[PDB]
């Protein structure tokens, strides 16, 4: 591929692009289905408390459901290691994959829109 790239992260908010507020089942695969394999992301999840970390694999994409501990931290039930959130846990992750998938992160996904303000 030959795609012209701009380079670098600028955004005028304390949000990191990995973290879709609230999207639905659908929007997530589609974020990650235009984009290049390990891209990962995360989607606040409403039916059981906590949240959901989902990435493209080479099969295809990966739902990984996260609790929240009582110690206020967050451990996928499965694996062997906790972090205190999302952040301290989806740095791990790019490095350790799923005790399922053996699939690893590469690069957070970017939501479907700009944004130009909050609201």
């Amino acid at each position: 591929g030959s795609s012209g790239s701009s380079g670098g992260q600028l955004a005028q908010d304390g949000v990191p692009e990995w973290f879709h507020g609230a999207i639905s089942r659908e929007d997530a695969e589609n974020l990650l289905e235009s984009q290049p394999l390990g891209s990962f992301l995360i989607r606040v999840s409403h039916s059981h408390v906590g949240y959901t970390l989902s990435y493209k694999a080479q099969s295809s994409c990966c739902h990984f459901m996260v609790k929240l501990l009582d110690d206020g931290t967050f451990m996928i039930p499965g694996e062997k290691v906790a972090h205190t959130s999302l952040d301290a846990l989806v740095t791990f992750h790019q490095q350790k994959p799923i005790e399922p998938r053996r699939e690893l992160l590469t690069q957070p996904c970017r939501q479907k829109d700009s944004g130009p303000s909050s609201g």
